[PDB]
């Protein structure tokens, strides 16, 4: 109802800082290293403490060559620029940004739940009101994103932190485009890509209304509901159409995922008439109060561990390795911007 006041402030409010920026912000000397928390093929997070206040953080650091070599400079660029002008509770927010000769850096909230991921597989499967409360929080944050043009493209558990009140946090705007009509990038996890990106034809916001249903099949589930070995066969599956889901499912969790992992793009919820009230209103979601998870003032279902500030027990081990600052500044007028 209020909805659409709260909305229009927040487009406001983006389009201000979209316009004018503010940014370059720190630099690396004010950042303690203490542990690697998760590494990939271009980059890796670390949990620093910021010297002169003791607070800890999550810092993103990528290498710009191979950033460069993988195709990844309008994304990188794409991610950092949305980060700095969106505001809502259920996305990490950017603390600090900057750049060296070799890398770029992306300081953020530091989120010492872990993965629900890391979560999801200790306990295998989450009931489906522990789901729904997840759900809820998706719905909302895509809500929020798809009013301001942005698609998110990268949903999945990996990418979604359990905060010390048992709350999402979104992570890793890799993927995250502001676009109006139609883009075309083959980008996502193979799991969790609608038919439409898989058939190379152009696509929307409607993507991540698909990868919802793909997350709430999994949480409830404990395993996706295309899966093979070969990324290729994967992909068969997801444009059959076809799904089979376990015996313990409700039936109106059943009919939520079919209208969700719709192949017609016509017929998915979320992208009609109604839009994102045909999700709101439907028969699953109909004990969830919208403005108390909003607010936060939900109880959660399971709240993390908590072992003080800077500790790393929700996290994996991996081999230490320096951060490599060159004498010579690489990759000047790609990242310019940044």
């Amino acid at each position: 109802e209020s909805v659409k006041e709260f909305l229009a402030k927040a487009k406001e409010d983006f389009l201000k800082k979209w316009e004018s920026p503010a940014q370059n912000t720190a630099h690396l000397d004010q950042f303690e290293r203490i542990k690697t928390l998760g590494t990939g093929s271009f980059g890796r997070v670390m949990l620093v403490k910021h010297k002169e206040t003791g607070n800890h953080y999550a810092m993103k650091i990528l290498d710009k060559q191979k950033v460069v070599k993988l195709k990844q400079i309008e994304h990188t660029l794409n991610e950092k620029r949305i980060l700095q002008a969106v505001n809502f509770p259920f996305l990490v927010k950017l603390e600090f940004s900057f750049k060296d000769n070799s890398n770029l850096y992306m300081v953020m909230e530091y989120v010492p739940g872990g993965e629900m991921f890391s979560h999801l597989r200790r306990i295998g499967r989450f009931s489906e009101p522990h789901a729904r409360f997840y759900a809820a929080q998706i719905v909302l944050t895509f809500e929020y994103l798809h009013s301001l043009d942005l698609i998110y493209r990268d949903l999945k558990p990996e990418n979604l932190l359990i905060d010390q009140q048992g709350y999402i946090q979104v992570t890793d705007f890799g993927f995250a485009k502001r676009v109006k009509g139609r883009t075309w990038t083959l980008c996502g996890t193979p799991e969790y890509l609608a038919p439409e990106i898989i058939l190379s034809k152009g696509y929307n916001k409607a993507v991540d209304w698909w990868a919802l249903g793909v997350l709430i099949y999994e949480m409830a589930a404990g395993y996706p509901p295309f899966f093979a070995d070969q990324p290729i066969q994967i992909y068969e599956k997801i444009v059959s159409g076809k799904v089979r889901f376990p015996s313990h499912f409700s039936s109106d969790l059943k009919d939520l995922l079919r209208n969700l992992l719709q192949v017609d793009l016509t017929k998915r919820f979320g992208n009609l008439k109604n839009g994102v009230n045909d999700i709101k209103n439907h028969k699953w979601f109909a004990t969830t109060d919208w403005i108390a998870i909003y607010q936060r003032k939900v109880e959660a279902p399971f709240i993390p561990k908590f072992k003080g500030p800077g500790d790393t027990s929700n996290f994996d081990d991996y081999e230490e390795e320096e951060i490599r600052v060159s004498i010579n500044e690489k990759c000047g007028k790609e990242f310019s911007e940044f």
